[PDB]
């Protein structure tokens, strides 16, 4: 697909030190990010409806942590598997009955809380920019795959 | 609204010199951005349908320039007016019959081509990071307002 070629290209184009630091950010903070994501998303009245028990909370947080690491640590050979995952998540969101714009709001929250983590790192400003750029484009590409399903 | 408070907060949190350079990038390069946006979007078969004549092309490019400048140059007192703008655009997209994932794809294209423009500026790496961050968050918050229709 066209999305596969873009995602693959994005990963292939990124230099090893940048992909390495993107993976570092993900692994180091995915747990924190998943917790903050849930807290902020819960505030939204239209989103709070879908989060009504500790089992859902536990499952979503673990799933979000896994998602963040998988996307940001993506290798070229992971792309095809990553694409199928987005389809799977879309199916689940569809069955639960979660509106696309509610999911999009989730992506915005994620991209929002990801930045201070990269900003507070000890990387150079040039490194922070490229890591954040790689991260944003990766998340947006994943969002498009998920929503176009 | 909660959306107004979020957009307001985003502008309030970004230091004046950073928002200033974001506005500078927008005005100086809105023309390039609108043209390249149109070219890339046209490649998508599902989006090419909505762009079938020179009158629409011409008006859309002009509309995009204004949109980019308005969003990236957002002041606190502009937030309320900007929200109404996104609603208006949403109405137009709805009447024409443009799918949400097609619009979302447009936003991804815009964010994608914005980065090399910021990267190519003569600002410091630290400035580029903060300008790019403000820009991404601004475009994303605007997209959510639009998609929430
Ligand atoms: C307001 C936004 C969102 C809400 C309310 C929401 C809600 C949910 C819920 C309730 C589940 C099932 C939990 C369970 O199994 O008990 C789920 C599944 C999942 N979500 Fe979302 N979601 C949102 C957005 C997102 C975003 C932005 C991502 C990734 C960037 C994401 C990734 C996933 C994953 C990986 C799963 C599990 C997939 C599976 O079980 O096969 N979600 N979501
Ligand atoms: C694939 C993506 C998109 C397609 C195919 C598309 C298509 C169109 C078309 C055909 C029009 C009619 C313009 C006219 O006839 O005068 C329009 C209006 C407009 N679009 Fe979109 N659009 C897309 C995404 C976007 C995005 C991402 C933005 C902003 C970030 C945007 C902003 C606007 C604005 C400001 C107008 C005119 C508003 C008005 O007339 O009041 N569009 N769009």
């Amino acid at each position: 697909g066209a999305m596969k070629d873009e995602w693959t290209g994005l990963v292939e184009q990124a230099d090893p030190p940048i992909r390495a630091k993107a993976a570092e950010i993900a692994v180091a903070h995915a747990h924190y990010l998943s917790i903050e994501f849930y807290r902020i998303v819960r505030i939204d009245p239209h989103a709070e409806e879908f989060l009504s028990n500790e089992q859902v909370e536990r499952q979503l947080k673990s799933a979000m942590e896994r998602w963040i690491i998988n996307v940001l640590s993506a290798q070229v050979d992971d792309v095809e598997r990553l694409i199928q995952i987005q389809h799977t998540v879309a199916e689940v969101h569809a069955r639960i009955g979660i509106p696309v714009e509610i999911v999009e709001m989730g992506f915005r929250v994620l991209k929002k809380i990801l930045y201070p983590v990269i900003f507070s790192s000890d990387y150079s400003a040039a490194e922070k920019l490229q890591v954040y750029h790689f991260s944003i484009n990766s998340i947006d590409i994943a969002m498009e795959v998920m929503t176009r399903a």
